[PDB]
């Protein structure tokens, strides 16, 4: 319906099994509401060993991706999405995801990954093939496969059908009713709908205020989740 | 050597193929640098449709993790781990992760991974089986599997053997010289190492200030460090 299409250009096109054949991701992709279309830089080598790496201008430690099949995977990836697609270079440098990043991401209907390898991608292709970098997050990995598939992963969330507010979740709580000694609170047992709602929405803005009190900062709070709010540090205090 | 053991607890399994069967990952798993060891709650299960979700206390739109697959699999896992084992789950309502705490993380010889599904897992398994939590980001997504990947290929990039400072990294250039008009900066084929150094030590003292700022505020800057910020700054004005 609202479908979504994401190209990739990686050197391990198979790791995108982990989202493609399992779970949610799963579901989304074999029944076309998810595609996740794949070019291996590999495959625009042209030299007898398909290297796809270069040795970095100016010395240094390690190696870049090779600009030709890169630049050519990316190409070809364009010609595929037809206009309209955004590219997205995954790195340390971008802009930081977070959900409102993820619920921006989301609107278009067209995505191209890019995942770097080895020291990353010539500064020069960011300028010419690239629209956005993003990062996931303040850390260095070998690849840029997980955050691509992290994007990937978040973004799917927002497409209808593939499922069924600025604070952290509440504790939730199955069988059985008392486990090592610890109960379910009652409130949960009790069947009144409307202060279950409460308790749980009194229990967000309570673990948001203690473990990421930052993140209150951000949101215009309403009247009862002041309320709420203020009754759980009362408690607190 | 300083090898590193880590346990997974996951309905998925087969998504871990993602770090443990291709490209530096890989190859710190085939050189037994790294060992990722999976539990699944499916097998832990004895009715006959093997179910691993159960009712939300309260009521409420989705599942949670059943607790008792679960809870096996978790004590199964601690018993091969032997003492020592630091069990994590990953969440948003987690600390968040940075570099820092990756290194913190790294410390551990050994890690066990609990990764939700659903709506995630009860609140009482997180006070008894649970040491900390952990979160990659802001953002939401279908399963922990992504980010204990993303922990995993993190912290693997400090054990000695699997591979060959507070600011992002300069740009980096390979082949060719002149790419859709754009040339490498001479600096990088003078072959002078030292002002090498010093030209891509003020690209990422330049980069951190105009992309990441607050990442400069943590930081207690070198004298050079100083001295080639305010020079960047100046040519920016
Ligand atoms: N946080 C993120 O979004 C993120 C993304 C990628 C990534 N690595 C891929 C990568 C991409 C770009 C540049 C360098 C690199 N790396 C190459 C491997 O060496 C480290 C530098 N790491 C973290
Ligand atoms: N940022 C992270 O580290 C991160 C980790 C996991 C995650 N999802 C797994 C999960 C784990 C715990 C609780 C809920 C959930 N989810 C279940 C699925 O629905 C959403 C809530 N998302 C993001």
């Amino acid at each position: 319906g609202s479908h979504m299409w994401i190209g990739v250009i990686s050197l391990f096109p198979e790791m995108f099994k982990a989202i493609t054949e399992f779970g949610v991701t799963g579901r989304a992709v074999k029944h076309n509401l998810l595609k996740v279309e794949c070019w291996n830089p590999r495959d625009f080598t042209f030299d007898k060993h398909k290297t796809v790496d270069d040795r970095p201008y100016g010395g240094g430690p390690g190696m870049l991706m090779m600009v030709q099949p890169l630049r050519d995977a990316i190409h070809t990836a364009k010609a595929a999405a037809g206009e309209g697609a955004k590219v997205i270079y995954l790195s340390p440098q971008g802009r930081k995801l977070d959900q409102g990043g993820v619920t921006e991401l989301a609107q278009n209907q067209k995505l191209i990954l890019v995942c770097g390898r080895y020291e990353g991608i010539d500064e020069r292709l960011i300028q010419t093939e690239i629209d956005e970098e993003w990062s996931i997050g303040d850390y260095v990995l070998t690849g840029g496969e997980l955050p691509a598939m992290t994007l990937i992963d978040a973004v799917a969330r927002f497409i209808p059908g593939v499922l069924g507010d600025g604070l952290l979740d509440c504790p939730h709580y199955t069988r059985p009713e008392v486990l090592e000694g610890l109960t379910v609170p009652p409130v949960l047992m009790s069947g009144h709908h409307e202060e279950i709602r409460k308790w749980r929405l009194k229990q967000s803005l309570q673990r948001t205020w203690l473990r990421r009190p930052e993140l209150l900062e951000g949101l215009a709070l309403t009247d009862e989740q002041r309320k709420l709010l203020k009754e759980a540090q009362a408690e607190h205090n």
